């Protein structure tokens, strides 16, 4: 039986990309840029703070200079702090909680392997910590966005191999993160995006024990 | 108040696509073409049949003989005709029986607007025929992607401008589609999908028809 579940943070645990999106419009109405809508977001997702900003600047073909580029930066990540203060259990997406208190029970271990700055504040908001064995920090592995290195870091972290544990994702670059790994991915979304070669959930409240269990005998 | 509800087939009333996709992975098979999954399949939705078979054999920079291009066109929709066969009520998505009762108890017009050559057929498996005022047919109007064209036909053959009317769709170009004829769309799915200048609904248990009034009141 596999011995530990490693989770990335949003589209599993809960939603941060929403309050991405919001930092970035309110910084964009804020120098008055038009045409930062949920749509033009996705071109922003998986993307470095700077080239999001690029991005940005680039709808109103506005000029800047290195010293505004710096503070603008700054600025978004500023106004996503503040936003985030809102987190809190609500924001747990379906059948999680009772998943980590399951996995809690059968003493498999709980560790999450997310990009986020902010996972630990994020958790403690959730009232979470006391599920989690370990947290992998991002600012530690310092890797790109589809390499292994963050879930290899949090089952090293909770003293197992990556091929003794499981990682949920919601992304694609994140599915194959957790294959690089070693770990067996379970993701959560469409097909279409996902892939066609492993066990896809369409919403985390089927992410449960028994369901995680059948997928493993089933490798 | 709107007089007419203009609905596509796939996405809102019935899933359709994964039989497109079952019988364009079957025929891929059949040739020894590899890579046709469900991701791939997002390049052949709304495109021509004969238009998806050549994207299909691009993949494997295969040729064949226009007597034999006909050919493999036919054998997968016949496939498709065959994997239909199955439809029935059970497949109506959730929400859409009881909205097209209530539309109907209120003397409100029903139209299908779809591209599928195979609706009236769909309706009768699904027992919907009945609530339909009219159906659309597709081979006597244009096979654009988000031309207005089969939503104009809709509303007028229910005796309707589409400016009284409500489109029902789940993709952009379709959305696009409503808002050129001049209907008034409201969109199932995502709004990183289909756009935020309009309303979206997750799922199709919010098509009601408080729920449309609602939105034609505060359009
Ligand atoms: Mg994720
Ligand atoms: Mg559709």
């Amino acid at each position: 039986m596999f011995k530990a579940v490693l989770f990335d943070l949003n589209g599993v645990i809960t939603d941060t990309a929403e309050y991405h999106f919001r930092a970035w419009k309110a910084l964009a109405e804020e120098i008055g840029i038009n045409g930062v809508d949920r749509q033009f977001n996705e071109q922003l997702k998986g993307v470095s703070r700077e080239d999001s900003l690029q991005k940005i600047l680039d709808l109103a073909d506005k000029k800047v200079s290195a010293e505004e580029f710096k503070e603008l930066a700054k600025r978004k990540n500023d106004n996503y702090v503040k936003m985030i203060q809102d987190v809190s259990p609500a924001d747990v997406y379906p059948g999680i909680l009772q998943l980590l208190k399951d996995l809690r029970s059968n003493k498999i271990k709980i560790a999450l392997a997310s990009a986020s700055k902010n996972g630990p504040f994020l958790l403690e908001r959730m009232n979470l910590t006391g599920y989690f064995d370990a947290i992998a920090d991002p600012a530690e592995v310092a890797a790109s966005k589809a390499a292994p290195d963050i879930f290899i870091a949090a089952a090293h972290a909770v003293g197992v191999a990556p091929s003794e544990s499981i990682g949920l994702e919601d992304s694609q670059a994140g599915i194959q993160a957790i294959k690089d790994s070693g770990a067996l991915p379970i993701g959560v979304g469409r097909p279409e995006d996902l892939g066609d070669d492993i066990v896809i959930v369409p919403d985390t409240s089927h992410y449960t024990l028994e369901f995680l269990k059948e997928v493993w005998l089933q490798k």
